[PDB]
């Protein structure tokens, strides 16, 4: 019931570039007019004009999706029940660019109900929701250097409640984990191609882009667990039919977390050469990791 806008088209995070070289080559030209639109005059006045320009940049942006990708022998039927739960759809082209489009999708999912309902979130953890849309496009924009923040408008308090709104939020927060599933990965590749490489800079470069989109992900999941209290609550009224459970992710069978959390390992060398080469970037990461793992509670089925 209008949950989301579906299909939620997403390339193949196997295909997802590992250098910064690579990356640039890939994406930089789409992330950066993706960047000037979002910050397009009057785009960050309020929420509904963040929602307007959002809108307007995705129109602006050349298609280039091939349509579903269709027989894939390396998706699982596990991975193809994960996805669809959802409403993913597997989609041939440009991954990164693909990437790009599948994060000003999600963004203008969640603005368009807090543009119109509200959120009960707290403001920092708002900031950091949306401003992981921000820390994606901008540093997909210029890969070699750290992302920089913008001004984040807020959203207006929850108003009346809609039925299933809380489905909805869930749904569409999702979405937003596989944007930045996609998004952490490349940073961590990236973090260790760099490091492997003697690249001190883009190194810090890329840990910069991971801790910031760690921290988005933190937002997501406040944002989605938010939702999931809700659903909770609105599942108590029993129901002569059968019951309707909400989509739920598996873990072992979502293919953009996996690809992130191979990433994180093995990256545990480049962090601490970071550390030792005077980096204040491992610290922080480090930090952001723990608050993101302790907020899949109330979120992910094998937590709580
Ligand atoms: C339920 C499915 C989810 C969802 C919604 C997310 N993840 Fe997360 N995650 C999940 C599992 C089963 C685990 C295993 C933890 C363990 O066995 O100890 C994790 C763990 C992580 C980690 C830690 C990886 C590491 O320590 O090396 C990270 C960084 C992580 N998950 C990230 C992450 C992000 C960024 C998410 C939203 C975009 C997210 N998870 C959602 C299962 C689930």
């Amino acid at each position: 019931a209008q949950v989301a806008t579906v299909p939620f088209r997403l390339g193949r995070p196997e295909e997802l570039p590992g250098t910064l070289d690579e990356l640039r080559a890939a994406v930089s030209a789409r992330a950066g007019e993706a960047v000037r639109g979002l910050n397009r005059p009057g785009a960050r006045t309020d929420l509904a004009a963040l929602l307007a320009a959002t809108e307007r940049t995705r129109a602006a942006l050349a298609p280039v999706g091939a349509g579903p990708v269709g027989d894939d022998p390396s998706e699982s039927e596990a991975n193809r029940d994960n996805d669809l739960a959802f409403g993913i759809v597997r989609t041939r082209g440009p991954v990164a660019e693909l990437l790009v489009d599948a994060a000003l999708a999600a963004l203008a999912g969640i603005l368009e109900v807090a543009v119109d309902r509200g959120s009960d979130l707290e403001d920092a953890a708002w900031q950091r929701f949306i401003g992981g849309f921000d820390a994606l496009l901008g540093w997909l924009a210029d890969p070699h250097s750290a992302p920089r923040p913008a001004t984040v408008p807020g959203a207006g308090p929850a108003g009346p409640p809609v039925h299933q709104d809380a489905l909805r939020r869930w749904v569409r927060g999702h979405h937003v984990f596989m944007v930045l599933a996609q998004g952490c990965a490349l940073a961590t590749a990236c973090l260790r191609d760099s490091a492997a490489r003697g690249d001190l800079p883009g190194a810090e470069a890329s840990a910069a882009a991971a801790e910031a989109l760690m921290r988005g992900c933190q937002g997501a999941l406040l944002y989605a667990g938010d939702a999931n209290r809700e659903q909770y609550n609105e599942q108590i009224r029993p129901t002569l039919m059968p019951p309707v459970a909400p989509p739920k992710m598996s873990g072992l069978h979502w293919r953009d977390h996996e690809v992130l959390i191979k990433e994180l390992a093995g990256s545990r060398d480049a962090w601490e050469w970071l550390s030792a080469q005077g980096s204040e970037r491992p610290a922080t990461f480090r930090a952001a990791l723990a608050e993101t793992y302790d907020s899949h509670i109330g979120v992910c089925g094998h937590f709580v």
